C-alpha cells in the first residue's frame, strides 16, 4: 500500500526538495537529512546507507512511498540527534501522566469545586545540591518528586503540593489578598459578556458602529491606584478594550476609542463602563497577511547539515562541544536552562544552576481613560510558557534547526503538548579569532554558536529570546519583540491637522487617525550563575582617568578602581555599560592568581532607545509595586521560592512582593550563593515603518568568562 | 584533457563528489555547478548547458576538457557579475590610470629620485553631478582625474593630474606635513637596529644572547611639546623590540623599558632610552595551531543553489531595493557610494559616500615604552594598503562572494589585493511575525547584506561590516581580533610582590605579561542625502513629564523636540536613550512627518563602551583628536574634509580634523550635511584573551525615521 510522497511527507513536516537533473530527492527534518533516488534499494540518512524494502517509485511524473517510509527512514537510528535518556534527569519537567496524577490527588480533596481552575502545575524545585551532585557525580536524588499545584477556586488562590511518589496531598493553603492571573477562558468570558450587554451594545452604537457583533474585546489588567480608579479590591476585575472587525484579519487597526468596560469575573457581568469623547474609527483595511500584497520572488538560500547535528539531545540534557545543559519549559517563564556546566580538558566546570526569564513589563505612558492602567506584565498576569507561539520552521528559525515539542498544563489541569515549541540551532557567527601577520601564512578559525529560540504571543505583542552559548564559554541573552503595535484612534489624518498636536503629545502619529502610544518594553532574566562553585562574590571595576605620578610626559594614565560589593542593597543599581561587574568566585583562581569570574552585562546593545530606567514618576504606582523596572544589576542570595521581579502574585498587588522585596534586607553577598538579576529594557517611540507590523527589534545582553580560564578557550587540544 | 580535481582547486572551486547519486558539485562565488560523469549536460544555477565534452572517469579520477572552467563558469548562465558598458564616475584608479598618473609626475623636472607615493587616488568629480549619473544616467562631463601625494624622503607634494589629457594640473610642497609610514620604513627600522652595536650593546644588558633574533615593530611618536626631546622638523619613528623564540609569535616576547629613536633621513638611531630591566617572557606561545589539535567537526554548508539575489555590474552593487557603489581607497578601505533605496519604482537618496574616518587605539601606561603609543591605524600606517585577504569560508561564510581590488603601492606599481572584500546575504531571524491566537501565522523571514572588509596593522586585526536590511536599515559593525600589546613584568601571579604595581595599568594575562589597558576608537564619515541634498538636525529626548490631562497618573511619556541649527552643537555626547535624526524638512511622509533618518552611533558592543576620552583633557593626544570625545559630529558638505584626525596626522601639532570642520558657527538648517559617528570600547583585558583576542564587535545603526510611509517589507500591492 502507497502513498504520495509529496503530500505525506509535508504533512509530517519534511521539506521535499526534487533535482531532476540528478533524479534525487533530498528531504529534511530536523537532524535527518536524507538522500533517495527513485528506484534505488538504499537511501541515505547523515551519510549512512539504509536498505529500503519498498524503493520510491516514480509514476507519470508523480512519486509514491511505502506505508512505513516515513517511520522506516526518520526513525531509523541513523539520525543520532536524539538519544534515549538512561536514568531520569531530576529537573525533567512534569509528564502529561505526573501532571494527570497531580489533578487527580487534589481532585480527591472535600475542597475541590468543578469551577477550579489552575494557574500553574510544575515541578517543586528539588534540593539544590542534590540536583548538582546528580549532574556531577550521578548521585541518584533520593527525595521524591513533587509537584506545585495552583489553583484559582473562582477568584481564590490555594497552594497545593503532590507527593507524586507516594501519590497523596501533602498541604493545602489558601493564600490570603492574592489574585490570579488572567486564564484562556477569560478571554471568552469577557467576549460573551460584552456580546450579552445591552449597555455596552448602546454605547457602542452612539460611536458610530451599527453591527455590534463584529466588536473584538481584549481583557487587560486595571493594576492598582488606592481606590482612585474606583474599583474594589476584593473583586476579580478586568478591563475590556474594544476593536472593530472590518474582515482584513487585523482588528487592532481600528480601535473604538475612550470607551472601557470594567468585568467582574465571579458575578460575569459588567459592573463599570468608562466613555470619554467619540472618536471615529479608523476604518481602512490594514492587512498585515499579505493577502494584498505581491509574493516576493527570492532565490533559495540553504543552510545545510548532511551528516547530522554536532549537538546531542539526551532526553532534555543538550551536549555541545564543551557545554552541557539542561532544558525544561514552564507554563509561566518558558524556557529554563539548568544545570549548565562547561568541560575544560575533562573537568566539567559549573557556570549556572538555573537560567530563565524572570518577568516582563510593557508600560504605556498616555494618561487618557483607555491607556492610563495599561500595563502588560507578560509572564506573570498572562502565562507566556501557555501562549508559546509554534516556531515557523525556516522563518522563525533558520532551515538547519531542530524544533522540540513540549508538555505543560492547560488552565483545566488537562496535558497539552505544544509543537515547535522550542528550537536549537548551531549558527556561523563570523571569524572566533584571526590574525594576518606580515608576510606570513593567515590563522582564522570560524565562530560556531548554539542558539535556544523561543517565541511567546500575548495579545498584539510577540516575544524572542534566544539563550547563545559560544564556544569560548560566552553566554549571551537577546530578546526580540516583533508584532502589531496598541494604536490610539485619533482624530488627525496627518500632522497639518487641526488636533494633531494634542493627538500626539503621548505618541507618534504612524497612520491616518492612528497613534503608536509611547511606551517601555522591559525584561528581567534570573541568573542563578555557581560561577565554577556555589560561594561567589560581587565585584566592581571601575575604569578611572587618574593622574599621572610616575613621570614622563603624560598628565594621566588609565587605572581601575576595584571594591567588592557585600551587601544586597548596594547591589540593587544602575548599570553604566563603561564599568566591569563580576561574580567571582574568591576561592578559585586561574593559573595568574586572579578569582575566576563571569562578567555581567545587563546592557550590551539595542536597536530601539534604551531605558535608563522607568518612564514614571517615583510616585506612580506601577513604580512603586515594580521597583525592578528601574535598576539594570541586582544580586540576591538563593532562595528557591524567590523567581519573579514582579512578585508571585502581581494582578492589583499593593506593593513590591519581588524584586524590591528579595533585595530589601541586607545579609551579606560576601561568599556566599548568588543570584543575579539583570533588567534591559527599551523606550519604544513608534514609527511608520512599524504600521502596520513591527520588523523585530532587539536587545542584546552577555555573560562573559573573565579569568574563568588560562589562555584563549578556542585554541584546540593540546599536543604535549 | 585535463585532471579536474587539481584544475578546479587551482582555479579556486570547492569540488564535491557524491557516490550515491555520481554528482559532482562544483562551488565558487556566484556559480553553483552540478555536472554528472559521463554526461552531454550540466546545471549551472539552476539552467541547463550542453557540453562539448562529457566529464570522463579514469581509474576514480576526473578528467574535463582544458576548456571546461571557461565554457561551464564564464557560460553567461552565473548571473552574479555583469559587463559595465557606462562606467560610474565613482570608480577607483584602475591599474592603467595608476601608472598614467605616476609617468605624469614623473616626467616633471621637480620630481625627485627616491620619491614614494603615500596616496594615489581618484579626485572625486562633483558630487551634483555624480549624482545626476546615477539617478538620471546622465554623463559628468569634466575629465578623470587624479590626485598623487608624494613623499621625497620626508616631505610632502600634493599634484594633480588629469588622465584624459594627459598633463600636471598642479605641484603643491605640503610645508611642516609630516607622511604617514611606507612599506620600506619597516625594513629601514629593523635594518638600522641590526647595524647599531650601541643597540646590540643594550640588548645584551637585558639579557639576550643572540641580537639577530630582535624583532622591530616601528611606531609613531606624537607630538608633546618637545617634552618628548624630539625634533619638530626631523622624520622619527620610535621602535619597540621583541624576542623571536620561534614559536611564530613575537609579540608573546617584549623586551620592556626599552626604546630607540629612529631618524629615517640620517637612517640612524638618534636616541635610546633605557629603563629598568625586566627579563623577556620566554614561554612559547603560538597562536597558529602548530601545538594543537581542533575536534572533530559535521560540515555546514550555506548554499544558493540558483544563485544569488544581489548583481554586481563593475562596482555597482543591486540588492532587493538597493542600489550602491563599492570601492577601495588606500588609506580608509572601502567606500560605499551613491546609495538608494528603490521606494515602489522611484530611486530615493539615502547615502552619497560613507566609509571609516579614521581610527585611533591610544595606550593608558605613562612608562617609556608606552606614554606615546596611539595606533592611527588609517591615517599613519593605510589600512586599505594592509588589507587582509578573506580566508573562505572562515572569516566570511561558505556562500559569500569575494572580490578583488586594485589599489597603488608606495612605489607606484598597481597592486591587486585578492579577496579584498567579501558580499555576502544572511538569514537574520523573522523579518517580523505575529501569531493571533486561533489564527493562522503569519513570518517572514529577514534577509541582510554584509559588504565585509579586514586590514590588520602590526598586531591587530580589523573587521568591518556594512549591513543592508531589506527594510531601509543600514548597520555598521567593526570588530576586532589579533594579538594584544603586552608589557614585559616580573610577576608571574598575583601573589607575587610587584604584581600590584605590575597590574596599575593593565591585567595579568600570562606569567610575566601584562594587557595594558587602551582602547579602540572608530569615526564612520557618512554623508547622508536623506530623500535629497538638503537636511537638518532634529533631536528628540524622550522625557516624563506631570500629567495634565486629569485621572490618576501623575505622569506621562512625552518627547522634547528640537532642531540643532548650529555646527558646535551639533558635536554632542550621545545618549542612547534618545532619538537623533537628520531630517528633510522639504519632503513628508504620507502622515505629514518629515521623511528621516535615525542615527545610532552606539548600539552595542562586547566590550566595554567608551564614553568618551580615558584622557585628561590636557593630554597632547586628547588636543590633537577632539574626534575621540564625542559620539556625534555634523558638518557642512565639504569634498576635502574626509578624515576625522585630519589629513597629516603624524606629529600634527593641533586638530587639523573635526576639531577643526566643526568649529566654525555655520547653519546645519536646511543644508548639505555630513554625519560623523565615533565609537569606542575601553579595552581591559583577560586571560581568555591571550595568545589571541576571540573577535569582538561594536555596533552601529541608520534606521528609516517617516522615511516610509508603512512597514517597508510588506511588499507591492497587488
Ligand atoms: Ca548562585
Ligand atoms: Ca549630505
Ligand atoms: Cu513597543
Ligand atoms: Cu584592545
Amino acid at each position: 500500500h502507497m502513498v504520495p510522497m509529496d503530500k505525506t511527507l509535508k504533512e509530517f513536516g519534511a521539506d521535499v526538495q526534487w533535482d531532476d537533473y540528478a533524479q534525487l530527492f533530498t528531504l529534511i527534518k530536523d537532524g535527518a537529512y536524507v538522500k533517495v533516488k527513485p528506484g534505488a534499494q538504499t537511501a541515505i540518512v547523515n551519510g549512512q546507507p539504509l536498505a529500503l524494502q519498498v524503493p520510491v517509485v516514480m509514476k507519470d511524473n508523480k512519486a509514491w512511498v511505502s506505508d512505513t517510509f516515513i517511520n522506516d527512514v526518520f526513525q531509523s537510528g541513523l539520525d543520532q540527534t536524539f538519544q534515549v535518556e538512561k536514568r531520569p534527569h531530576p529537573l525533567n519537567a512534569l509528564t502529561a501522566d505526573e501532571i494527570k496524577q497531580a489533578v487527580e490527588i487534589v481532585k480527591a480533596s472535600a475542597d475541590f469545586k468543578p469551577n477550579t481552575r489552575f494557574t500553574e502545575i510544575s515541578l517543586l524545585p528539588p534540593d539544590k545540591e542534590a540536583v548538582w551532585a546528580f549532574a556531577l557525580e550521578n548521585k541518584p536524588v533520593d527525595q521524591p518528586r513533587k509537584a506545585d499545584v495552583i489553583m484559582l477556586d473562582g477568584k481564590h488562590i490555594i497552594e497545593a503540593v503532590v507527593d507524586l511518589q507516594n501519590n497523596k496531598l501533602l498541604s493545602w493553603q489558601p493564600i490570603k489578598d492574592a489574585h490570579g492571573m488572567v486564564l484562556l477562558d477569560d478571554f471568552a468570558s469577557v467576549q460573551n459578556i460584552i456580546n450579552n450587554s445591552e449597555e455596552f451594545a448602546a454605547a457602542v452604537k452612539k460611536r458610530g458602529i451599527t453591527d455590534a457583533k463584529k466588536v473584538i474585546t481584549t481583557p487587560l489588567t486595571v493594576g492598582y491606584f488606592d481606590g482612585k480608579d474606583g474599583l474594589k479590591q476584593d473583586a476579580r476585575l478586568l478591563k475590556v478594550i474594544s476593536y472593530l472587525d472590518v474582515g482584513d484579519g487585523n482588528y487592532w487597526a481600528h480601535p473604538i476609542e475612550n470607551l472601557v468596560a470594567v468585568v467582574d469575573l465571579e458575578q460575569k457581568k459588567i459592573v463599570k463602563i468608562e466613555e470619554g469623547p467619540v472618536v471615529p474609527v479608523p476604518m481602512t483595511a490594514r492587512p498585515f497577511d499579505g493577502r494584498d500584497r505581491v509574493a516576493p520572488a527570492v532565490k533559495p538560500m540553504q543552510i545545510i547539515e548532511p551528516e547530522g547535528k554536532n549537538y546531542t539531545i539526551t532526553g532534555d540534557m543538550i551536549h555541545w562541544r564543551n557545554w552541557d545543559f539542561h532544558l525544561s519549559m514552564n507554563s509561566r517563564v518558558g524556557p529554563m536552562i539548568s544545570t549548565v556546566t562547561y568541560n575544560d580538558n575533562g573537568t566539567k566546570r559549573k557556570v549556572m544552576y538555573e537560567g530563565s526569564l524572570g518577568g516582563m513589563i510593557v508600560p504605556y505612558g498616555d494618561p487618557d481613560i483607555g491607556w492610563y492602567f495599561k500595563a502588560y506584565l507578560d509572564s506573570g498576569d498572562y502565562g507566556m510558557g501557555t501562549l508559546t507561539s509554534p516556531i515557523a520552521r525556516g522563518k522563525d528559525a533558520p532551515s538547519n534547526a531542530v524544533l522540540l515539542n513540549e508538555t505543560i498544563a492547560d488552565y483545566t489541569g488537562v496535558p497539552m503538548e505544544i509543537p515547535r515549541a522550542i528550537a536549537v540551532f548551531e549558527r556561523y557567527a563570523g571569524p572566533e579569532y584571526k590574525h594576518q601577520e606580515m608576510g606570513q601564512p593567515n590563522v582564522s578559525t570560524e565562530r560556531r554558536e548554539l542558539v535556544v529560540r523561543w517565541i511567546s504571543t500575548v495579545g498584539n505583542y510577540d516575544y524572542i529570546f534566544d539563550w547563545i552559548f559560544h564556544e569560548n564559554g560566552t553566554i549571551g541573552i537577546d530578546a526580540g519583540a516583533t508584532g502589531i503595535e496598541a494604536v490610539k484612534g485619533v482624530k488627525a489624518k496627518t500632522m497639518h491637522d487641526e488636533t494633531a498636536k494634542d493627538d500626539t503629545r503621548y505618541g507618534t502619529l504612524i497612520d491616518h487617525n492612528i497613534v503608536g502610544t509611547t511606551h517601555q518594553h522591559i525584561y528581567n532574566f534570573r541568573l542563578d550563575l555557581d560561577v565554577d562553585g556555589e560561594n561567589n562574590s560581587l565585584v566592581a571595576m571601575d575604569p578611572v582617568v587618574k593622574p599621572n605620578t610616575a613621570g614622563g610626559p603624560r598628565t594621566s594614565t588609565m587605572q581601575v578602581n576595584q571594591y567588592n560589593i557585600g551587601n544586597q542593597q548596594d547591589a540593587a543599581q544602575k548599570f553604566d555599560p563603561g564599568t566591569i561587574r563580576l561574580l567571582s568566585n574568591p576561592n578559585k583562581e586561574n593559573r595568574m592568581g586572579n578569582p575566576v569570574s563571569y562578567q555581567i552585562i545587563p546592557y550590551a546593545g539595542g536597536t530601539h532607545p534604551v531605558a535608563k530606567g522607568a518612564q514614571f514618576a517615583p510616585d506612580e504606582w506601577i513604580y512603586h509595586r515594580l521597583s525592578f523596572m528601574d535598576k539594570q544589576l541586582w544580586v540576591t542570595r538563593y532562595h528557591p521560592g524567590e523567581r519573579f521581579p514582579e512578585g508571585k502574585y502581581p494582578n492589583r498587588s499593593t506593593h513590591d512582593t519581588g524584586l524590591g522585596q528579595y533585595s530589601k534586607d541586607n545579609e551579606s553577598l560576601d561568599n556566599t550563593d548568588a543570584v543575579v538579576w539583570m533588567t534591559t529594557g527599551t523606550t519604544h517611540v513608534a514609527r511608520a515603518e512599524e504600521w502596520p507590523i513591527m520588523p523585530t527589534e532587539w536587545v542584546h545582553t552577555l555573560l562573559k568568562p573573565w579569568n574563568f580560564f588560562d589562555e584563549t578557550p578556542t585554541l584546540g587540544a593540546l599536543k604535549k
